[PDB]
């Protein structure tokens, strides 16, 4: 399983509540990549992951995915697209999907005005709505490459029980 | 050619009225998969297609696609995404497209309020509008994998002649 | 399965109604032969099928039948005898039957006066009655060559429900 | 880099203003395909590129992409989807992406009412908004296949400096 | 890392609070064993893990530990001793330690009267104090076999901030 | 095609106007050399091209020319002679011409008094007239080595339409 969401949507809260009583392991993909790179001796510190040569970083992604595939059924956590100075970056290249072979991609959503409120209490609502629409396109592209199912989960501010009630049927 | 649409959009009516006088054979993909599985002795009854092992079901899709490719130019019929308890399932995995190599994907649409009306006379309008948006994303992803052209056809309740007039130029 | 009938008997209507909700593919044999010849590069236009050398046309029939046999169980559609300036031409030679191996030949019939009325609103009644008798002889010859069953279906003008009720038991 | 947009969005103006003082070469992809086909002796005139056999045209796309990859870092120019009588055609098939391996896809946008105004001074606003949405789906599918980043640039009528200020950070 | 504790000591709470913001993956060992056995086809349901042949269960433990060792630095979770009708069962046999090679064993403790209070609000205090003493012996035996460090963390009812302040320095 | 001119003659403006709507790629030679050296890992920044060993810089010129020759018909851009502290440097050595095999060298000119006016608004008129004469000698030497044609184009201050009308016939 892969769980995904825009920064501010409350991804970790819904995942922690829905995964309660589950026998499934819980895995941040960036953490595994750092662990694999560190045990291969390529890095020592978490920021060095951004300094690696891109074509070495492809093989770190490949090896991390092979090892998560060997672990078996898992709640993997990462962004589906990351916003950057040069625009949106796909969080899951084809060479990851060919190794992981996900059964489900789960996408968490809330209203742009709710997310803007949460972010202000910590982009325009138009840029939030854009990043959400780009995530839907990215998820369905990942699905078509892999045979993975795509689930959308709403997580409105007052209504965490709805997000958990929609998420738990997937597990 | 592949023809696709959401349940209730009137797909079969537009397909048969546009295919009138065409030399092209017509084919339901699920029906051919059942036929191939049955002639390979893997099943006897239509429900058993849901009971097959997924990694056998991949090869049944592959063989059905190879045989529909050997038949040549055809009006193939299937859903582009199927709604399920775990969310949207891609109806055409990459291993189907690499065998069929479609020249066109045709997508049928109507207003969510019309579709809700037809369904009530037999999901919310928002979930209908979502499933349409997910189908557009799926179709263009399938196109990029294959070189297939993508055509959208409107099929408003009274206006079947517009749908048929838009469809016939494709054939 | 093969469905057959004299021009004007309403062949397509009875097939379309009885095949409703069937998982079977729906194939015109002339269309397959054109598709096979076109993809073998032998022709580009449908009228060129009448211009092919007869011993090439035998192999086009043979290859079309092999590919329909690979597709498996199907509602195939063609005439059992075609009327021509030199008289009746058999629609299905032995080299087709040895490949398709049909389980059923279905023959649609109506009164010569009904057929003459339909044709007048679009041959003598004696020539219509002759062509029907020649079709029965052709069907039973095909049966004896192949082990196929032969079914006769009446389709009187008002009584389409009787034609469909006789046809549906075959499917 | 690849730069893309709908006809009327002002693609060339934003490209040439942002590329001012850049050491990067600029390349029209259709122009290179014509050049490669012409130097391979396949054509003499630009219109003959539409007359080529599709499976030859795949190899021309492949060879043009290999040569543009060997040139190195470049501002490549083409449409991401081309509107045709049979609907939208993908501008960049997978066999192009596996050769070019783009670092960025850039997508230029403007309001449908602005584009309709420019086109009227030279589709409905609904069909313009549709073609833009189909381009977003195409770009993100291309991204997932390649690891390319996706940037969106607004180019409103009076506001060319905003388009150039968004574009220059990519180069 | 391995985190361990007696049922009712609040193990999961202190782990969740201390692991906050860590890049380390989180793994229940029983979950991995079920996943490995399920993917090896040995079982389908979680209760069948108790029905396996003991010498198969040794090899499942061995394979699960090899796959966790390949994943690298991790917050592993399991009991150090499990209470059963036949008395205490060691949670981590030598064939697990030779694969995992832990750097730390972490042992969570609370007063027998606090644990009795938590268990009532849902063994004698003597049997609780015995099970704690047997865990200390088990942990220090595991340490001597492996070179792992052993840390004890108090988790008194109101004082969760002390438990988290002691746990976070280990990570 | 190669376009050439003295700094201040307005080379880019005449090229940009004449090449309007051309299918030809547009290429700065210094940019390609930097791109080739950068992708060979020899440099990271544009100024390091002056720091290269001359006998490496020859092979970079050779490889850049081979890759621009593989690209086919092109509007290449560079100076025909570069003024330096040690005098005039030839912009195109024999080892470049043997690879590019130009069909045309185009040389842009204006009155030394006009150029001095432009350079004042941004050498003596005698030194400007000298650099032009040295460019004519260099161009005709390049022609004799290669079989390239030589075209001279005037670009007087107001008369850009005359310059573009002389340039466009070459393309």
């Amino acid at each position: 399983i892969v769980v995904t969401g825009i920064p501010g949507v409350g991804k970790t809260t819904v995942m922690q509540k829905a995964a309660e009583g589950s026998p499934l392991p819980r895995v941040p993909l960036e953490g595994v990549m750092y662990g694999v790179a560190k045990r291969m001796g390529l890095v020592k510190d978490i920021d060095e992951m951004r300094r690696l040569s891109p074509d070495v970083q492809k093989e770190v992604q490949k090896k991390a995915a092979e090892r998560i595939a060997a672990l078996g059924d898992v709640i993997l956590d990462t962004h589906c697209t990351i916003k950057t100075p040069k625009g949106y970056l796909p969080g899951l290249p084809r060479w990851v999907l060919e190794k992981l072979r996900p059964s489900v991609i789960l996408l968490v959503e809330a209203d742009p005005k709710e997310i803007y409120g949460r972010r202000l209490k910590d982009d325009s609502e138009e840029e939030i709505a854009e990043h959400q629409m780009m995530n839907r396109a990215a998820a369905m592209a990942y699905a078509s490459l892999s045979g993975a199912t795509v689930k959308i989960v709403f997580n409105h501010d007052n209504r965490l029980d709805d997000a958990v009630r929609d998420a738990a049927p997937v597990l």
